[PDB]
């Protein structure tokens, strides 16, 4: 079986957070209102109507947790830092109830041989920022998450080492403001009713550039004066499903090409080669915004490595919108594809409790392999991989504990990534598994539990080791 052997010497294993799904305390030490929060508190915008206003109170439970890790063996663990409770108001004001509060959580860390590896942005802009310039979409982003990252690098960068800047920017422009399922909830409101404002067809585009240009502007200054004292690393965790054709036909072997451009190329041909991917130019054209000679010059090499956000894999066709009909652009539709789980009916794999989820660990190997290729074999870490269980209260927590099903999942998982490694010569250098704790899943609320550890919501969030915990222990043990 699986052991620290069967990875190379240095190998980085743990677990991955975000601040908003864990921390609670929200209008504790100063920390400002953020676009999730209003998101969270207006009607219709998460299934379960739950809130994070306590989530599983990481912010004052920190410690505790760290020792769930240290169980483990565990060498890192990925959490963000909540930029509304730095500047609450976005730009403007210190708050140095945010800093000392970060400041102990990673002293703690480091305290027990345990690596920070800390994510910028997750998804928590400061309302602030919304309603003062609607966000992502004006360019004044850019210079105002680069100042938020400087603060950080300044007060944090002599501790740690890994930078994540953004995570899941595909994700945000997509949920965000083409479908509107997720903060701030913008879209096309003839392509989805439920939507107050927004244009499916355009603002994706915009904020996927000015997340482009916020990574390329915290890495200038990174890299301008911290990095040669400091002496760490900046990267992004990109949101990316693997695709194989729906058919043996060179149309769909294209297409699932084409769909692998439009979810992560969209980002990654940018950072490694200073311009859109040519499919997205044809098909998006005038909607596509472009960028000038010297942002192309900060853009192109911003990376100093790859995070990979990797669960699941779905078959894909080539898909023409309908030639007759209202034309309500969109992102989908600009792909020239359509991506799903199923062929002629048929599952790809087992599905986890998320809808979206299906488990087919080969796609692992293939995605390291298409990254090493495409890019050149840049560094990669697993920024997450996991599955979850339903919250189901019809059965025992002793039984919820059996997550077998999890086990099977980061086994054959990581033997696919063991092999990608070893075999093919991909340069993955860390694996960090989705969850540490049940948490508070955006939209889905409680109704998700990704955790190696059960969270029981009914007795003051008491936490309890779910089976998985002792397979990493035993998977861990040096």
């Amino acid at each position: 079986g699986l052991t620290r052997g069967s990875f190379p010497e240095g190998f980085v294993f743990g677990t991955a957070s975000a601040a908003y799904q864990y921390e609670g305390a929200v209008k504790e030490d100063g920390r400002g209102q953020t676009i999730w929060d209003t998101f969270a508190h207006t009607f219709g915008k998460i299934t379960d109507f739950s809130n994070a206003d306590v989530a599983v109170d990481q912010y004052h439970r920190f410690e505790e947790d760290i020792q769930l890790m240290a169980d483990m063996g565990m060498d890192a663990y990925r959490f963000s830092i909540a930029w509304s409770r730095i500047y609450p108001n976005g730009v403007g004001q210190v708050n140095q109830a945010g800093i000392d509060h970060y400041n102990k959580l990673i002293d703690a860390l480091l305290a027990k041989g345990i690596q920070p590896y800390v994510t910028l942005y997750h998804w928590d802009l400061p309302q602030a920022l919304e309603d003062k310039y609607k966000g992502w979409l004006d360019r004044q982003i850019v210079d105002d998450f680069a100042a938020y990252a400087e603060t950080c690098f300044r007060e944090f960068g002599d501790r740690v080492k890994h930078w994540i800047t953004l995570n899941e920017p595909h994700t945000v422009a997509i949920q965000g403001y083409d479908a509107g399922l997720q903060a701030p909830g913008r879209c096309s409101v003839l392509l989805h009713l439920y939507c107050k404002a927004g244009n499916s067809g355009t603002e994706p585009y915009v904020v996927a550039h000015h997340f482009i240009l916020a990574h390329a502007a915290a890495a200038s200054i990174y890299r301008t004066k911290y990095k040669a004292t400091q002496n760490g690393q900046l990267g992004i965790a990109f949101d990316v499903m693997w695709f194989e054709p729906m058919s043996n036909t060179t149309i769909d072997i294209e297409a699932a090409k084409r769909a692998q451009e439009f979810q992560l190329g969209w980002f990654a041909d940018p950072f490694f080669f200073g311009d859109y991917p040519a499919t997205m130019r044809a098909r998006v054209g005038e909607r596509l915004p472009r960028f000038t000679a010297d942002e192309a010059a900060v853009v192109k090499g911003a990376l100093d490595f790859v995070g990979i956000n990797h669960y699941t894999t779905y078959y894909t066709r080539h898909n023409n919108t309908n030639i007759i009909g209202t034309l309500l652009n969109n992102t989908l539709a600009d792909t020239g594809t359509v991506s799903l789980p199923f062929k002629n009916g048929k599952p790809i794999g087992d599905r986890a409790n998320s809808i979206w989820l299906y488990i087919v660990p080969r796609g692992m190997r293939s995605l390291m392999n298409y990254v090493k290729e495409r890019y050149n074999s840049p560094p990669v870490y697993i920024t997450e991989n996991g599955m979850d269980d339903s919250n189901n209260p019809f059965i025992s927590i002793k039984d919820a504990l059996k997550d077998s099903k999890r086990i099977k999942y980061h086994n054959d998982y990581l033997t696919n990534l063991a092999a990608s490694i070893k075999e093919d010569g991909c340069d993955v250098r860390g694996y960090f598994a989705w969850s540490l704790l049940d948490n508070w899943e955006w939209a889905a609320g409680y109704s998700s539990r990704f955790g190696l550890y059960f969270v029981d919501y009914k007795d003051n969030l008491k936490r309890y080791p779910k089976n998985s915990v002792q397979w990493f222990k035993a998977l861990l043990k040096t």
